[PDB]
């Protein structure tokens, strides 16, 4: 298991557009067009990310490649964010996943909202970082998704994703 196998778990692999968790156009493994509710918006979106004329259905090696940029994306993002790189540097590489994972579904805008549970990931107090991860809309509305993740937090193992 790695951050690539576990978000193709968790965000699954479409060739056409589709709407994810939250109502929005999305294509390939979890890569986000846009919150627009226009189809159109997204499909113009969708033409600039992978540089053709798609007409809204890519193929698997340009999902995989989208997808790669993502995480990158993910990571970087993290790297340069002032809250978030001090937590990042002080975990082990399983939990540095599902860090990642994270801030692939919500952004490091979604992210703000976890200062508490980012203190006690830093001071490695794991079930109480787990329990603080809970209460929250995030597990709320993808419960089995966030359970995965926490489980993956609380552990800095793989269990969760057999
Ligand atoms: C991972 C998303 O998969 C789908 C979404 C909407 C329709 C069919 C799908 O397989
Ligand atoms: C609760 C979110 O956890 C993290 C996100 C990004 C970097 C490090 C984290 O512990």
């Amino acid at each position: 298991m790695n951050i690539f196998e576990m978000l193709r778990i968790d965000e699954g692999l479409r060739l056409k557009i589709y709407k994810d968790t939250e109502g929005y156009y999305t294509i390939g493994i979890g890569h986000l067009l846009t919150k627009s509710p226009s189809l159109n918006a997204a499909k113009s979106e969708l033409d600039k990310a992978i540089g053709r004329n798609t007409n809204g259905v890519i193929t698997k090696d340009e999902a995989e490649k989208l997808f790669n940029q993502d995480v990158d994306a993910a990571v970087r993002g993290i790297l340069r964010n002032a809250k978030l790189k001090p937590v990042y540097d002080s975990l082990d590489a399983v939990r540095r996943a599902a860090a990642i994972n994270m801030v692939f579904q919500m952004g490091e805008t979604g992210v703000a909202g976890f200062t508490n549970s980012l203190r006690m990931l830093q001071q490695k107090r794991w079930d109480e970082a787990a329990v603080n991860l809970a209460k929250s809309r995030w597990y709320n509305q993808t419960p089995n998704r966030a359970k995965r993740v926490i489980t993956t937090f609380r552990t800095g193992t793989w269990d969760a994703y057999k």
